[PDB]
């Protein structure tokens, strides 16, 4: 309306195939934690599963990839980055039915984004994830989330590459 002036989300315009790709993988990231019940974190992608896992890997900290975002995600650096791709605060655009309507919907992706990583605190400010965090469907959906959240980053800042390394996924040959 007349006084208001909504609050505009940073966005990559074009689908290109960088972008796809990350997509795409981390879709079957998500595939493979969630159907498969394995991890892609490590070498053959085993399973997370109590009775199936690797004897020795049950926590984040045990799991290098998982060990290296857990410090990314405390790094002010990183989480810059974050508040750079989910934007400021949304403000609502029209004093409307259809204005909150959009409102509504530009909160809930904003809290998405800005939750998109592991280094997020609980209702205490203490860290949801850290080294001793149990490997698991919620968890590792949650690190699946980051993997794709820091790929995003570099596409939008290729520079950050050197910041934020490539970490080694592994697919099933199923999936
Ligand atoms: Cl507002």
């Amino acid at each position: 309306n007349l006084y208001f002036q909504g609050s505009a989300t940073a966005s990559e315009l074009l689908l290109t195939a960088a972008l796809e790709r990350i997509e795409d993988t981390a879709q079957a990231m998500l595939s493979t934690v969630i159907d498969e019940e394995r991890n892609p974190f490590l070498e053959g992608a085993p399973s997370y599963l109590p009775g199936k896992r690797p004897t020795d890997v049950t926590t984040f900290g045990q799991v290098p990839a998982l060990r290296d975002m857990l410090a990314e995600s405390r790094d002010l650096e990183f989480l810059q980055r974050v508040s750079d791709m989910a934007g400021p605060s949304p403000r609502i655009e029209d004093p409307s039915e259809e204005g909150l309507a959009r409102h509504y919907t530009n909160v809930s992706n904003w809290k998405a984004q800005k939750s998109a990583h592991l280094g997020i605190v609980d209702h205490l400010g203490q860290f949801v994830y850290h080294e001793g965090s149990p490997l698991d469907v919620a968890t590792l959906a949650k690190a699946v989330q980051m993997w794709k959240t820091r790929e995003l980053i570099v596409h939008a800042h290729p520079q950050d590459r050197a910041r934020f390394p490539e970490l080694a996924v592994h697919i099933p040959e199923q999936v």
